[PDB]
């Protein structure tokens, strides 16, 4: 009843195998390896965790803990000035600044350690297991669909968070960490459940049906019998007894098949020339390969014979196809390449537009994540994780409180 | 009865299948992938939302909030000067300046967070669902027409806006944000209704009819029976025996068809040369392939034979066609190319004229949106969301109010 089977057809499997280089290979197709890297999602996740944790802190606990530290040292400004008993303002100011700098540095190191402790829990899930990003990207590169299956249940990531959080000494040792972690905990649990709940269907098991009249998508898991929820990023076109997707492989397909056929023909012609001497026979009127044409002669005579050992040339086509693959992928997925003065490709990375267009829908639709704050810029992908923590620390809330309390402490030290 | 059937004709479908590389592909055609992108539209939406939110604020509530912050700290000028009891006006001025700087930075980050909160509601609707932008662009690239369908109803975007606004706490926390959100809300709801109401018809379901004498357009949805409206951007020409559009595919159409025919002929000629030795027979006067001319000789003799194994070459034509595609699209859609010292195509973007010519009609005619403020320039498309927010933030009302308040506060502190 107007239903069509879309995915399990042989053409789709041929697309997928074309991606594995089952008919030819090129230098251009090698760029794809970077398009599947999971680095950007992990960087975004690190940025999200850092933003969530640092945003929780507040001025009250920071001031309370600084006061507790100065009381523990017994280094209150009154006592310090009473000990020194001289009015050299520069020396006392420098001493106070260095004390506060020591405390500040140690606090930043502790916070960084805890933050890295948090991230390590989520990282393995992104590339592998439920919600694997490379599978998503190659799903898009093949069809533009992304059949997704969902169930709600606690699993690995939630258990990891539960084990990591509920015993960490750092929360007990500092009020800042205690309040920040207790406030940020619920969101992390929501995100962990989001990571655990959703899995992307496997390319060799799922079934997809499409119906033109309603434009309805039915997706089916044949093993468990579980119905899924289809997603379409680049809508296809229906043209009768057909269905034409707009994925890159479909656009490139009519070209690579012709190139492959040319290569097969050139292979066939080469074997023909292996024998270097040929003989032609006929009927009288009345290494080495010989052509017995006697069987057709009757009241006929041989008029002429010709030789032309043709061998098709195909290197030009391979160069053209390599450049075509490279340009197609680079322009389609918004890849950005850095270059030397004349040398090419020092590194390859997602552009800002690339992360915005591809990573964002992953988190929002595929994962159904709570929130990720402002997205990271393309330049922050190249940064290391430590540098990412540093950079997010520079602009975010905590540094303002630190500078304010430091300046006030120095002023009160001098004026006390 | 004097009407013409336009769209579902075979040539119209052949145009779109050409767009999917159903006859050849090239490096030039790959540039089209950047034309479809929805980046500029989302940048425009972000700019519009940021303009709307900041403009709503007012000075009196901001001054009241600053005074409330100072009172909560208890750090009023009189108390502070009485506390320090020295005439070093520069030091106290710096202390006050740093206090205000802390408050200003906190306000900046808070408003940025809320603004990003608002934007997320609209963004997903642009690229997919009703009023999808790439569908509009490919409609234009194929014909220059854009059939539209309309119903007034409240859908996903309005529900998201309703849920987000009534729950948000910043309205309670800050009076300025409360008033700004209350003022900007109605415009957001009208814009959300604009997003939800309109729909761009699918290229494989809609019918289009044209009447030369009257000069009016009829667009029909056959499955629903609904009647739509047609937007004609580059009007066609009725030459009596046809209807000729002026879309880029129409202009490039003869060239690509000629090149495809040349490639097919060159393919056919190649298979003809696979056999290297040929034999030609004749009739008595009373790997290998045999040409039997027995049955056609009588009262005749053979006089001469010629061999010339021609093989057309087509690489030059493919190069010409790639360059033609690239230049045509670049000049038609006002795309802008960035380049290294000598290297080409570091990135591709939309020129200011491109957004003015294409994005503006989308919003105003296709979407019937209320207002978008002044348009962004082509440079701001490259910038990230943070940078765009900063750029709009710097040059608007809030900064004048903040700097006035800071100047007055510091001056009064030091004069007291």
């Amino acid at each position: 009843d107007g239903w069509v089977k879309v995915h399990p057809t042989p053409g789709t499997m041929l697309f997928r195998e074309i991606l594995h280089g089952q008919l030819g290979y090129t230098e251009g197709q090698g760029v794809y390896n970077v398009v599947r890297s999971s680095e950007a999602t992990t960087r975004q996740l690190q940025a999200a965790i850092f933003h969530a944790l640092l945003n929780a802190t507040t001025y009250r606990d920071l001031e309370a803990d600084w006061l507790g530290h100065v009381a523990a040292r017994g280094l209150q400004p009154q006592r310090l000035v009473r000990r020194y008993r001289n009015a050299r303002e520069a020396d006392i100011a420098g001493v106070a600044e260095r004390v506060f700098d020591t405390w500040r540095n140690t606090l930043r190191t502790t916070l960084l350690d805890f933050a890295h402790g948090l991230v390590a829990c989520f990282a393995p899930g992104g590339p592998s297991g439920p919600s694997s990003f490379p599978k998503y990207i190659d799903w898009l590169t093949c069809l533009g669909l992304v059949p997704i299956l969902r169930k709600r249940q606690e699993g690995g990531v939630t258990q990891g968070l539960r084990a990591f959080l509920k015993q960490h000494p750092l929360t007990r040792q500092l009020a800042t960490v205690a309040e920040a972690a207790e406030r940020a905990g619920p969101g992390f649990f929501e995100l962990a459940l989001a990571f655990d709940s959703t899995r992307v269907a496997d390319y060799d098991r799922v079934y997809i049906y499409y119906n033109h009249r309603r434009g309805d998508w039915l997706v089916r898991d044949p093993i468990s019998g579980q119905r899924g929820e289809c997603l379409v990023l680049w809508p296809p076109l229906w043209t009768g007894d057909r269905l034409v997707f707009d994925s890159p492989v479909q656009r490139l397909f009519p070209e690579i098949v012709a190139c492959h056929s040319l290569r097969e023909h050139a292979h066939v012609c080469r074997l023909r020339n292996t024998a270097s001497v040929k003989v032609l026979l006929g009927r009288k009127s009345d290494y080495d390969i010989i052509d017995v044409s006697k069987s057709m002669d009757d009241d006929t005579y041989v008029a002429n014979s010709f030789q032309h050992p043709y061998i098709p040339s195909y290197a030009q086509d391979l160069e053209r196809l390599s450049r075509l693959w490279e340009h197609e992928l680079v322009r389609c997925f918004k890849i950005l390449c850095h270059r030397n003065n004349q040398g090419q490709e020092t590194s390859i990375s997602y552009s800002s537009g690339a992360i915005a267009a591809f990573v964002a829908p992953y988190f929002e639709s595929v994962l159904r994540a709570p929130r990720v704050g402002a997205p990271i810029t393309g330049s922050d992908v190249i940064l290391g994780e430590e540098e990412l923590w540093d950079a997010v620390f520079k602009k975010t809330r905590l540094q303002t409180y630190l500078t304010d309390i430091a300046a006030l402490f120095v002023a009160d030290v001098q004026h006390a």
